[PDB]
């Protein structure tokens, strides 16, 4: 019974979570495509203040690079995390390559990172996110590591639709429009397939098209940051976000196991 240990920033309000940085200022350090073992290197973008935060890596989708999902790994990193945005071996890989690669790139921030990137890592505590095919392998990793303390599949893409075993909580986000990745063949199958007792919200973007997750959006930022920080730091000051959550309005669908 105390301060929660891992709690770090302000008191969060709607408006600080759609802005566009957190409270933490960010340095980057590459993760070489010449230095990286298992996947194809990345940035990793870190809270310049020396504490400990949870760690997250985010895999981008088919054909796509670290580009892709830089400003989201920036925009989580500014809230208090240090988060990967990563290149796959080949931009061709497919979601299970993905989530051997999301794991690769977990043990580089852990063991082969500089100091300072290592220092700032709780190494308990950790979180895959993905976009699409990034997505699926978010899903799989998930399933494979019960000890990851959450994943965000953003649209994502898999041909297996049974996540029957995944323990780690899990918030899909969907979108409406989405002409690749559709939720009614991917983010529903998926999110639907996942049971009780596991956490997990479904979220859907109104308007939305399946390269939402690639620029700038305060929806996928405020509930991404508000479920890395309800469950990668136990923080409980972000459950007001996610219970009961959207009204659907921004958001096509909410569907959560809130209060969690
Ligand atoms: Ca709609």
């Amino acid at each position: 019974q105390a301060a929660n240990p891992y709690e770090r920033g302000p008191n969060p309000t709607e408006s600080m979570l759609e802005a566009r940085s957190g409270p933490f200022s960010v340095s980057e350090e590459r993760a070489s495509r010449f230095g990286a073992d298992g996947f194809g290197g990345g940035t990793i973008y870190y809270p310049r203040e020396n504490n400990t935060y949870g760690a997250i890596a985010i895999s981008p989708g088919y054909t796509g690079t670290q580009s892709s999902i830089a400003w989201l790994g920036e925009r989580i990193a500014s809230h208090g995390f240090v988060v990967i945005a990563i290149d796959t071996n080949t931009t061709l890989d497919q979601p299970d390559s993905r989530a051997r690669q999301l794991n690769a790139a977990l043990d580089y921030m852990l063991t082969d990172a500089s100091s300072a990137v290592r220092n700032r890592i709780d190494a308990s505590r950790l979180a895959v996110m993905g976009h699409s095919m990034g997505g699926g392998g978010t899903l799989r990793l998930a399933s494979q590591r019960p000890d990851l303390k959450a994943a965000i599949p953003l649209t994502p893409w898999h041909l297996n639709k049974s996540w029957r075993d995944i323990t780690v909580p899990t918030l899909i986000i969907g979108a409406e429009y989405d002409t690749i990745a559709s939720v009614t063949l991917h983010s529903k199958p998926f999110y639907n397939s996942i049971p009780s007792p596991t956490d997990k919200a479904y979220l859907e973007l109104d308007g939305a098209s399946h390269f939402a997750p690639n620029i700038t959006n305060k929806t996928i930022g405020m509930y991404s940051v508000a479920w890395l920080k309800r469950f990668v730091d136990e923080d409980t000051r972000y459950t007001q976000f996610l219970c009961p959550g959207p009204r659907t309005s921004d958001v096509e669908e909410y569907r959560s196991t809130c209060p969690f």
